Order: structure tokens, then C-alpha cells, then sequence
């Protein structure tokens, strides 16, 4: 076997990337310039929603505030987040010790390799290949779970730098209260009590919070390839931080839409687990990632998801009806992704 980074690729002076990295033809139709992509105002756009109100002790204006979000929930399920609790200061602390973690040398990063083979899904990593087409993306990235504290392996956490663990864990713990926060108001959105998607989840006890640095290196033909394919989130939650680079496309209504770069915001998904358990009111939408020959693009990923086998993941009971039923099965976490695979797989 040999192991082999997407950043080692982009620093070995190639001109033309390997055949595994080019997409599809069919694909190449859809990838554009991300940079005119990014300076197009026409068209859809990426709802921005403002949480300044969401705990808000004037019921008229926390309402208020409960209705954007749920609108743009129901349309889009994807949103640029302002004024979120999160202060501006942690999170350049947590792109600070990321951008410093990548920038180490590939060899000190093989480290915290980590290795699928043994289940050591946590660490430093590039994406296998997993059916027959042996396709690749333009990424290397760093995953590990952030909360709850206790069911963390701090042993697999950067070291350096030295600011890595903590600002992590903190950025996480204040992740875990504005989430709390969202679903609080998704679940009146929807009409249930307040409590009740957290607990559907697994509350403060069984949910969990997994961090993905998705790392991009420049890419000397940035339109043949993307940093990460098209496809769902299977989280219930998924939090996005960013440095400043474009790259996150949606599709919406048949076509790719591309986000812009607000300063000081987190993007929230909502996910599969979900849209599961809403019947498909609140959407979990495809989206993917473009690569770029001028900038690094980093992404902090933030995913909000249940137990992998304790909770049976299905539409709630308010949410079916003679005129609606269920439009998923039920099926656990686990299997929700297996059966996501198992699709997908069919490449002949
Ligand atoms: O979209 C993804 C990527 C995935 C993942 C990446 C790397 C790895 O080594 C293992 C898992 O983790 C997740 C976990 C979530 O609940 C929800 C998600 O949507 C995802
Ligand atoms: O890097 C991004 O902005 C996209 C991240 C993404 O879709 C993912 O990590 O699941
Ligand atoms: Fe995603």
C-alpha cells in the first residue's frame, strides 16, 4: 500500500492533475471559475438569517426571528448565520490553529494519520476511493469528535499548535448552546414542543459533535476537479466556518448556485437526520466544493449528529399523515449512511 496527500500532489509541480481527480464529463459541464462564479449577484442567492432575537424577551420580535429561519429552512435548508452568540475572537482563535496545524509539514501531519483499516477513523486523512470509478477529490482533511468533552481522545489532537485543544473544545462547547438554540426554534417552527428535536437526536447526553478540517490546496486546473462531490449531509446539524476563500456550492432549483463570503458568519445546514425526522419539511440539500490555482481554502465543519446504533432515526408521528406519509423508513444513523452508500455504489 502507499498513502499519498492531495497537498503533496499540489506542491510535486505538476502542470495537469491525475486522471482520478478529473470529474466526470457529463460533471465537467457544471464547474466554473469559482472566482466569477462568486462576483455573480443575479439569480438565487443564499439566504443570510440573523439570530440577534432567537432567545428574544419581546415574543413579537423572537417570533419574528423563528419565521426567517424556518422559511429558509423549509426553502433552501442551508444559511449564512449572523449575529450567533459565538464571539468573533474564538473563532479566529480555532482558523488560527487549524491554518497552523495544515501548515506543518505533510510529515509531521502523518502523525495523526489516521487508519481505516483498524477503525482509527479520527486524524489526519484523504479521502479512498470506495467504488469502482476510483475518483478522487482535490482535499486532505482532519477529523476527530470535539463534544462532549468526555468522549473525546485528546491523544489524537493536535499538539501543535499549542492553542489547538482548547480552542477547539471551546469553539464546540459554544457550538453546542447555539445549536440547542436552533433546535429549539426549528421545533416551534414545526409546532412541537421545544425540547423535543434535541431530544429526538439524543439531547446533551447521546449527541455529538464531530470536527472535519477540509483543506484544499491550490489546484493548477481548478475546473476539472472538486474538493468535495456532491451530496447531503447526513448530520442533523452541520456548522461551517471558513477562511475567506469561495468555494461551497448549493443546488437549488436544477442549477449550482455559489456562496458568498460574509465575515463573521457561520453556514448551518440542516441534514438528513433532520429532514428524517420532519418528513422532509426542512431540507438537507446537495451541495459540493470547488477548488482554486490562487488560494488555500480551509472549511471548519462542524457536525451536529445522533448515536450511530440507539436511535431509530423516522418521521415524527406529528409530522405523518393519510395526506403525507412517512417519505422515509426507519433506519438507524448508521444505517441512514449505509444505505446512502450502498446507492451511491453502483458505479456499473
Ligand atoms: O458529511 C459528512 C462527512 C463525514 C466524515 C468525513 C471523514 C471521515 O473520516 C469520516 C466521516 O462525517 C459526517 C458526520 C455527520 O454526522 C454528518 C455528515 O454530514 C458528515
Ligand atoms: O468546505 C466546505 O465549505 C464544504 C464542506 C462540506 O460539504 C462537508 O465537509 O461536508
Ligand atoms: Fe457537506
Amino acid at each position: 500500500v502507499a498513502v499519498e496527500r492531495v497537498e503533496s500532489l499540489a506542491k510535486s509541480g505538476i502542470i495537469s492533475i491525475p486522471k482520478e481527480y478529473i470529474r466526470p464529463k457529463e460533471e465537467l459541464e457544471s464547474i466554473n471559475d469559482v472566482f466569477l462564479e462568486e462576483k455573480k449577484e443575479d439569480g438565487p442567492q443564499v439566504p443570510t438569517i440573523d439570530l440577534k432575537n432567537i432567545e428574544s424577551d419581546d415574543e413579537k420580535i423572537r417570533e419574528n426571528c423563528i419565521e426567517e429561519l424556518k422559511k429558509a429552512s423549509l426553502d433552501w435548508g442551508v444559511m449564512h448565520l449572523i449575529n450567533h452568540g459565538i464571539p468573533a475572537d474564538l473563532m479566529e482563535r480555532v482558523k488560527k490553529a487549524g491554518e497552523e496545524f495544515f501548515s506543518l509539514s505533510v510529515e509531521e501531519k502523518e502523525k495523526y494519520a489516521n487508519d481505516q483499516a483498524t477503525g482509527k477513523i479520527q486524524g489526519y486523512g484523504s479521502k479512498l476511493a470506495n467504488n469502482a470509478s476510483g475518483q478522487l477529490e482535490w482535499e486532505d482533511y482532519f477529523f476527530h469528535l470535539a463534544y462532549p468533552e468526555e468522549k473525546r481522545d485528546l491523544s489524537i489532537w493536535p499538539k501543535t499548535p499549542s492553542d489547538y485543544i482548547e480552542a477547539t473544545s471551546e469553539y464546540a462547547k459554544c457550538l453546542r448552546l447555539l445549536a440547542t438554540k436552533v433546535f429549539k426554534a426549528l421545533s416551534v417552527g414545526l409546532g412541537l414542543e421545544p425540547d423535543r428535536l434535541e431530544k429526538e437526536v439524543g439531547g446533551l447526553e447521546e449527541l455529538l459533535l464531530q470536527m472535519k478540517i477540509n483543506y484544499y490546496p491550490k489546484c493548477p486546473q481548478p475546473e476539472l476537479a472538486l474538493g468535495v462531490e456532491a451530496h447531503t449531509d447526513v448530520s442533523a446539524l452541520t456548522f461551517i466556518l471558513h477562511n475567506m476563500v469561495p468555494g461551497l456550492q448549493l443546488f437549488y432549483e436544477g442549477k449550482w448556485v455559489t456562496a458568498k463570503c460574509v465575515p463573521d458568519s457561520i453556514v448551518m445546514h440542516i441534514g438528513d437526520t433532520l429532514e428524517i425526522l420532519s418528513n422532509g419539511k426542512y431540507k438537507s440539500i446537495l451541495h459540493r466544493g470547488l477548488v482554486n490555482k490562487e488560494k488555500v481554502r480551509i472549511s471548519w465543519a462542524v457536525f451536529c449528529e445522533p448515536p450511530k446504533d440507539k436511535i431509530v432515526l423516522k418521521p415524527l408521528p406529528e409530522m405523518v399523515s393519510v395526506e403525507s406519509p412517512a417519505k422515509f423508513p426507519p433506519r438507524t444513523f448508521a444505517q441512514h449512511i449505509e444505505h446512502k452508500l450502498f446507492g451511491k455504489e453502483q458505479e456499473e
